[PDB]
Formats: C-alpha cells, sequence, structure tokens
C-alpha cells in the first residue's frame, strides 16, 4: 500500500528504553527527524494495521511501515518534548499554567472521543503515554490501539498485570476493560495533569488500592484544580462502568472550560 517503505529510507540517530525499541530517525529524503519502533510478530504487524486507520490531531500520527521482511518498522512523527509525566514535572509552571493544563486535558479528551467514535480502545492511558511537541501540543501515543465496538468488554489474558493506580476496579477484579475503564484512566491523568506529575495514590501500596476503590475511597482534589475538573474526575472514577460520562461528554465540558478561560 501507500504506507509500505524501504527499510533504507530511514537512518536510524539515537535511542529512545522505557517505551522499547524506539529510536530517533532520519526520513533521509525529507530530512525529517522521525520515530522508529523496532522488533510478538503478529502482535507488532496487527500494531501497524491498526496505526494505518488512525487520522487525529492529538492521536500520533502514522508516516510509513516496513513489513514485508524484517527487521519490521513502524514509523511515526517525533514529538520534541517527549512524554507528559516528565513535561509537566520539569516545566515553567508560570508557562505551563492553569490554562494550558485545561487545553492539554482538552486535546487528549479530543483524541479519546475519537477513538470513542472509532470504535477503539487505548488500555493504557496515563501521562507516561502522552507526548508533548511545540507549544503544549498533545499526543496520545496510539501504539498498541485494539479494536473494540464501544461498549463491549474486553477479558485480560491469564496472569495479566496492570499498572493498578490507573486500572478501573472492574479491570481489577475481573480483567474486564471497555471504553469507560478507558474514562477511569482519564480521571487518573486528569489528577496528574492537575499535580504536574504527582505519583497516584501517593504513599499507598498497589496492592491496597482496590480494598480502598470499593469503600469508595478516591483521591483528594488537588491544590489549584478547580471543582468543576475534580468532579469531573469523581465522575470517572464512578464504581459503576455504565455511571462514568462518555468522552465526548467529557470533551465537551473541558472545550467549554478552555473557552471561558481564555476569554
Ligand atoms: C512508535 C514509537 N514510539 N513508541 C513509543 C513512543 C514512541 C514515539 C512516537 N513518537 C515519539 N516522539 C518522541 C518520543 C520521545 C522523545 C524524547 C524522549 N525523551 C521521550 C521520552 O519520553 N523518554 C523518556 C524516552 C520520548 C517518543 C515517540
Amino acid at each position: 500500500d501507500k504506507w509500505e517503505m524501504e527499510r533504507t529510507d530511514i537512518t536510524m540517530k539515537h535511542k529512545l528504553g522505557q517505551f522499547g525499541e524506539v529510536y530517533e530517525g532520519v526520513w533521509k529524503k525529507y530530512s525529517l527527524t522521525v520515530a522508529v519502533k523496532t522488533l510478538e510478530v503478529e502482535e507488532f504487524l496487527k500494531e501497524a494495521a491498526v496505526m494505518k486507520e488512525i487520522k487525529h490531531p492529538n492521536l500520533v500520527q502514522l508516516l510509513g511501515v516496513c513489513t514485508r521482511e524484517p527487521p519490521f518498522y513502524i514509523i511515526t512523527e517525533f514529538m520534541t518534548y517527549g512524554n507528559l509525566l516528565d513535561y509537566l514535572r520539569e516545566c515553567n509552571r508560570q508557562e505551563v499554567s492553569a490554562v494550558v493544563l485545561l487545553y492539554m486535558a482538552t486535546q487528549i479528551s479530543s483524541a479519546m472521543e475519537y477513538l470513542e467514535k472509532k470504535n477503539f480502545i487505548h488500555r493504557d492511558l496515563a501521562a507516561r503515554n502522552c507526548l508533548v511537541g511545540e507549544n503544549h501540543l498533545v499526543k496520545v501515543a496510539d501504539f498498541g490501539l485494539s479494536r473494540l465496538m464501544t461498549g463491549d468488554t474486553y477479558t485480560a489474558h491469564a496472569g495479566a498485570k496492570f499498572p493498578i493506580k490507573w486500572t478501573a476496579p472492574e479491570s481489577l477484579a475481573y480483567n474486564k476493560f471497555s471504553i469507560k475503564s478507558d474514562v477511569w484512566a482519564f480521571g487518573v491523568l486528569l489528577w496528574e495533569i492537575a499535580t504536574y506529575g504527582m505519583s497516584p495514590y501517593p504513599g499507598i501500596d498497589p496492592s491496597q488500592v482496590y480494598e480502598l476503590l470499593e469503600k469508595d475511597y478516591r483521591m483528594e482534589r488537588p491544590e489549584g484544580c478547580p471543582e468543576k475538573v475534580y468532579e469531573l474526575m469523581r465522575a470517572c472514577w464512578q464504581w459503576n462502568p455504565s455511571d462514568r460520562p462518555s468522552f465526548a461528554e467529557i470533551h465537551q465540558a473541558f472545550e467549554t472550560m478552555f473557552q471561558e478561560s481564555s476569554i
């Protein structure tokens, strides 16, 4: 297809390794700095297939694939400032102000509304899996997206391990994932943003989080976080998946807040 590329079109500059086999590269023809994911086989090739169907300003854009013979490449745009978590921790808070925080939440929710619309599920939404470009542009990392009709559920493989503090209670107890477990994770992401990259449930060991969530314990409102934003967080953390808002509802709320904060 139009996506298929020659391996020799790209030269690798620097290895980037929390994301795995991921490199900074050069698309020589365009003098363009790119990101390259290299390599099981069938899972990797499906990743590439799904990414061909993703087209949104706030999801990392696929540029090309090398899938004919090993070693296999997935080539995407390069996000200059790296992951959002480290970006928030290291930022100038006078530059990355409250309105900027709303702007980033609006961008992420836009991408998630798109996935909700297009029957995709993320399953690993967190600040570490969002990427930052110039001028506070934020894009959701989309290399591990899966096909799932919005409303349907996925049952994780036996012995699966999750990032507990981002993981919805139905996922923790029953290994069940849906768009609503993404909504839960987004709530935790909101908290990460509001705190400029604090670790969620600070001091609480992961193995004790589920029992607390049962008892209706939730994280308290972060310092300086608007009540409207915290109410959205808490709506995302509703015990019953069906009681949580949709990303369409969430995006509309943030877009309104961002427009009002600008005016
Ligand atoms: C498919 C390729 N891929 N797999 C995972 C992420 C990306 C990626 C795509 N586009 C990217 N654009 C930029 C970066 C990037 C750049 C600099 C950085 N310091 C970091 C960073 O946060 N650290 C801690 C290594 C991340 C990663 C990706």
